[PDB]
């Protein structure tokens, strides 16, 4: 009536942290480079969450 278009999932367990689009049904994750990066991190797009590379 309004819409109607269902989306399939995105991630499995925590796919609270990711967002969707009503006309893609795509995902992103909430979290950016640019916040890990802040404590010397690096986001995941698997998990979407702040990682250590090496330094």
């Amino acid at each position: 009536a309004r819409q109607e278009n269902p989306c399939g999932p995105c991630s499995e367990r925590r796919k609270h942290l990711f967002v969707q689009d009503p006309q893609t049904c795509k995902c992103s994750c909430k979290n950016t480079d640019s916040r890990c990066k802040a404590r010397q991190l690096e986001l995941n797009e698997r998990t979407c969450r702040c990682d250590k590379p090496r330094r």
